[PDB]
C-alpha cells in the first residue's frame, strides 16, 4: 500500500498560484519514494523522513498556501507508511534470552525465575550478563547506607522520637552522610584506577571496605569468588569480555552509575541496550515470568471486588500454590479467595501436567529490523521486557537518547561535583546551572533529573526513568513514529504504541518479585524503613 502518486498530489494540491520551489521538492521526494527499487526498510524509512521534512519546510514558510490541506493529509498517510514499513520483512528475532545481574551474587530466587523461561524455551540461548570486576558494589552501597543511617539517627536522636517528626528530615540528613561517603570512595577509586598495577573495581572496593568499614578481606574475597562461580555456572557471560562497550562514552555512563551512584538498575539499563544491539533477542528483568496460556482460566470469572492487576497476581499465586514451580511463592492474595474459586483453580491447574500447558512458549517472535517492542505498565512503556533484532534502528535511537540525556546531565553535574561541596551545596550548584538552560521543550526533563544524586537513597527519587529508563524509550518511539530526531519534550505512552507492545500472552509482569523495586522506594516504604531503623537504634518503637 503505497503513497499517493506525484500526479495525484498535483491534483489534490492544485493551486492557481505557480508551483513554489519547496513544492516541486515535495513532488520529487514523493515521486522518488514511490519509485524506490529497494526492499531495505531503513532506506525506505529515510526517504520517507526526507519527504516528511520537505513537507514541513513548505508548510512553515507558506503557512497560508492552500496546498497545506492536501499536504497535511499526506503527512497523515506518511505516518501510516512508517507502520507499514515496520510491519514488513519481519522474521523471528534471534533466539537469545538476555538477563542482567550486576553488582553481587545473583540470588537463587532470580535463578528460579530464569529457570521458568529456560524450561519453556529450551531452543533459546540464555545469556545472564554480569560484570566480572564489580561483585562488591552492592556490598559497598549497603555499607555506606547502613553507616549513614546510624550517623543520621545519632544526629537526630532527640527529634526522631517526636510523633510530629517528618521522617523526610532523616532521609535528607542521611543523604548528606551518604554523599560524603560516596565521595570518599570515588576519590580513593580515582587514586587507584590508573596505577600500573591496573587494579580492578573489586580490588579497590575490597581495600576501601577493609580499611574504612572494618571488613575482613578474606570474607570479601570468598563472597567475590563465590559470586563469580555461581553466575558462571548459571548462564553467566561477562560484559567485559564481549565488546558490548564499543565506545568510551557508553563505558563512562555505565561506570558513573555502577561506581559513583551505586545504581545497578541504571547500569543494567545500559547493558541491556548494548546486548540487544550486538546480539538481538529478548531482554527480561529477572523478576519477569512467562505469560500464562491465553485461555487457561477463561472459564473462571474474576469477582467484581478484585481489580484486574490483583487478578493477574492471583492467577500466578494459584499456579504456584498447586505446581510449586517456584519455591515458596506467595499466596497472600489467592488464599483470600472464596473456596469455590480456589477449587476451580485447583481443578484446572492440576488437570495440566506439562509446564508448557500452563505457560506460553515464545516460539517465533516476528519483528522487523527497524523496531523494538516493549512492555507497558500504568499507561507508560516499561523496559523490563524488550524484543529487538541486533542492530535495530529503534534500539540505536534509544541508545542515542540515553547518550544525549547523559550529555546534558553531566554538562551541569560535573562542575557541581568537582566543587567538593557537601550534598546540599553541590545540589544547589547543579540546580542553578541546570535550570538556567530551561526551555519549554526541556523543562520537564530538567525537573525530572534535578534529584539525580538522591536516586536509590531517598523516597520517590526517579531520575533514572528519564535518563537510561522508559523515558528514553518513549522519546525514541516519538522520534521513530514521527520521523523526528533528538526529541526531549514528547514521550509516547502505552496508548500510542500498540504497534510496539511486547505480546501480552508472552509475559507475566505482575509477579511476587516485581512488586518491590531494588533501586528505588516509595513513601510508604520510607515510613516502614524509618520505623525499623528507629527500632533497631533506640531499642524502642514508633
Ligand atoms: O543489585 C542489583 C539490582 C538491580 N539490577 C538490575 O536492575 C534490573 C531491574 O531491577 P528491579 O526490577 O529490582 O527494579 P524496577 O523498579 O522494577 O526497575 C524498573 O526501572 C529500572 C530503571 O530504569 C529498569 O531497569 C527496569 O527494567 C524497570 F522495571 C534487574 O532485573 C537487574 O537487571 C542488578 O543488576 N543488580
Ligand atoms: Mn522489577
Amino acid at each position: 500500500m503505497s503513497l499517493i502518486s506525484k500526479e495525484e498530489l498535483i491534483k489534490l494540491a492544485y493551486s492557481i498560484r505557480p508551483r513554489e520551489n519547496e513544492y516541486k521538492t515535495i513532488l520529487t521526494n514523493l515521486d522518488e519514494y514511490n519509485k524506490l527499487t529497494t526492499n531495505n526498510n531503513e532506506n525506505k524509512y529515510l526517504q520517507l523522513k526526507k519527504l516528511n521534512e520537505s513537507i514541513d519546510v513548505f508548510m512553515n514558510k507558506y503557512k497560508t498556501s492552500s496546498r497545506n490541506r492536501a499536504l497535511s493529509n499526506l503527512k497523515k498517510d506518511i505516518l501510516k507508511e512508517v507502520i507499514l514499513i515496520k510491519n514488513s520483512n519481519t522474521s523471528p528475532v534471534e533466539k537469545n534470552l538476555h538477563f542482567v545481574w550486576i553488582g553481587g551474587e545473583v540470588s537463587d530466587i532470580a535463578l528460579e525465575y530464569i529457570k521458568q523461561w529456560a524450561d519453556i524455551n529450551a531452543e533459546y540461548n540464555i545469556k545472564l550478563w554480569y560484570d566480572s570486576e564489580a561483585f562488591l558494589v552492592n556490598t559497598l552501597k549497603k555499607a555506606i547506607v547502613e553507616s549513614s543511617t546510624t550517623e543520621a539517627l545519632q544526629l537526630l536522636e532527640e527529634e526522631i522520637q517526636n510523633p510530629q517528626f517528618d521522617n523526610m528530615k532523616f532521609y535528607k540528613k542521611r543523604m548528606e552522610f551518604i554523599y560524603d561517603r560516596q565521595k570518599r570512595f570515588i576519590n580513593y577509586y580515582k587514586s587507584q584506577i590508573n596505577k600500573p598495577t591496573v587494579p580492578t573495581i573489586d580490588d579497590i572496593i575490597k581495600s576501601h571496605l577493609v580499611s574504612e568499614y572494618n571488613r575482613d578481606e578474606t570474607v570479601l574475597e570468598s563472597y567475590r569468588t563465590n559470586s563469580l562461580r555461581k553466575i558462571n555456572s548459571n548462564h553467566g557471560i561477562d560484559i567485559r569480555a564481549n565488546s558490548l562497550f564499543t565506545e568510551q562514552e557508553l563505558l563512562n555512563i555505565y561506570s558513573q552509575e555502577l561506581l559513583n551512584r551505586g545504581n545497578l538498575a541504571a547500569a543494567s539499563d545500559i547493558v541491556r541496550l548494548l546486548a540487544l544491539k550486538n546480539f538481538g533477542g529478548v531482554y527480561l528483568d529477572v523478576d519477569m515470568l512467562p505469560g500464562i496460556h491465553s485461555d487457561l482460566f477463561k472459564t473462571i470469572s474474576r469477582p467484581s471486588s478484585i481489580g484486574l492487576d490483583r487478578w493477574e497476581m492471583i492467577k500466578l499465586e494459584a499456579i504456584m500454590k498447586y505446581k510449586k514451580y517456584i519455591n515458596n511463592y506467595t499466596s497472600e492474595n489467592f488464599d483470600k479467595l472464596d473456596q469455590q474459586l480456589k477449587d476451580n483453580f485447583k481443578l484446572i491447574i492440576e488437570s495440566k501436567s506439562e509446564k508448557s500447558e500452563i505457560f506460553s512458549k515464545l516460539e517465533n517472535l516476528n519483528v522487523s529490523d527497524l523496531e523494538i517492542k516493549i512492555a507497558f505498565a500504568l499507561g507508560s512503556v516499561i523496559n523490563q521486557a524488550l524484543i529487538s533484532k541486533q542492530g535495530s534502528y529503534l534500539t540505536n535511537l534509544v541508545i542515542e537518547q540515553v547518550k544525549n540525556r547523559y550529555q546534558f546531565l553531566n554538562q551541569h553535574l560535573n562542575p557541581a561535583i568537582e566543587s567538593d561541596n557537601n550534598f546540599t551545596d553541590t545540589t544547589k550548584i547543579f540546580h542553578d546551572s541546570l535550570f538556567n538552560s530551561a526551555t519549554a521543550e526541556n523543562s520537564m526533563f530538567l525537573t525530572k533529573i534535578a534529584p539525580y544524586l538522591q536516586v536509590g537513597f531517598m523516597p520517590e527519587a526517579r531520575s533514572t526513568i528519564s535518563l537510561s529508563g522508559p523515558g528514553a524509550y518513549a522519546s525514541a518511539y516519538y522520534d521513530f513514529i514521527n520521523l523526528q530526531e533528538n526529541t526531549i519534550e514528547k514521550t509516547l505512552k502505552a496508548s500510542d504504541l500498540i504497534e510496539f507492545k511486547f505480546p501480552e500472552n508472552n509475559l507475566s509482569q505482575l509477579t511476587e518479585q516485581e512488586i518491590n523495586s531494588l533501586w528505588s522506594f516509595d513513601q510508604a516504604s520510607a515510613k516502614y524503613q524509618f520505623e525499623k531503623y528507629v527500632r533497631d537504634y533506640t531499642g524502642g518503637s514508633l
